[PDB]
């Protein structure tokens, strides 16, 4: 059972801008997704300070980076607070309408795409490198769901029957054919060291063989 939704017009506009603007500094997508993961981990940690049972779904607070050259995917896994179905539909838990408005005003006033995270819509930088993004998520208060979009104005939401995650979010980037550098260990390490040195959670880069 798959539900198909239209993006709000302003979010479709944001994604079109990200996909169509010539902008070479694509590597910032990883900083933005890791920052979202850190924010998610902060939220479940804060909730656990007064209610330890919030961590019954998993006590470990971490971020895993999983490249897969056979599938051409880069997956960013966190064990943060996750998102409900309602969160997924409401632009992955963002205030994306007002964030997009502020972002595009900043771009016409001299900003560049790398500042996207300052406007709370950093998730959508995934489309700098991905032709399709799948988000699997599990929040303590809801069931496990899969969101997916190849842009083009629509996204789908379905109950996920895949491997149970316990709690957290998995962002699966189906990379564009010319963006496979972001599956290479030395490239991912370089980006993490450059942009994510002060993230307060362990970031484990998985290797392949
Ligand atoms: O990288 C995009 C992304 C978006 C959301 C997300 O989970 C949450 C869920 C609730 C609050 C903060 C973060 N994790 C990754």
């Amino acid at each position: 059972e798959v539900e198909t939704f239209a993006f709000q017009a302003e979010i479709a506009q944001l994604m079109s801008l990200i996909i169509n603007t010539f902008y070479s500094n694509k590597e910032i997508f990883l900083r933005e997704l890791i920052s979202n993961s850190s924010d998610a981990l902060d939220k479940i940690r804060y909730e656990s300070l007064t209610d330890p049972s919030k961590l019954d779904s998993g006590k470990e607070l971490h971020i895993n980076l999983i490249p897969n050259k056979q599938d051409r995917t880069l997956t960013i896994v966190d064990t943060g607070i996750g998102m409900t179905k309602a969160d997924l539909i409401n632009n992955l838990g963002t205030i994306a309408k007002s964030g997009t408005k502020a972002f595009m005003e900043a771009l016409q006033a001299g900003a560049d795409i790398s500042m996207i995270g300052q406007f709370g819509v950093g998730f959508y930088s995934a489309y700098l490198v991905a032709e399709k993004v799948t988000v699997i998520t599990k929040h303590n208060d809801d069931e496990q769901y899969a969101w997916e979009s190849s842009a083009g104005g629509s996204f789908t939401v379905r109950t996920d029957t895949g491997e149970p995650m316990g709690r957290g979010t998995k962002v699966i980037l189906h990379l564009k054919e010319d963006q496979t550098e972001y599956l290479e260990e030395r490239r991912i390490k370089e980006i993490v060291k450059k942009h994510s040195q002060f993230i307060g959670y362990p970031i484990t880069l998985f290797v392949e063989k």
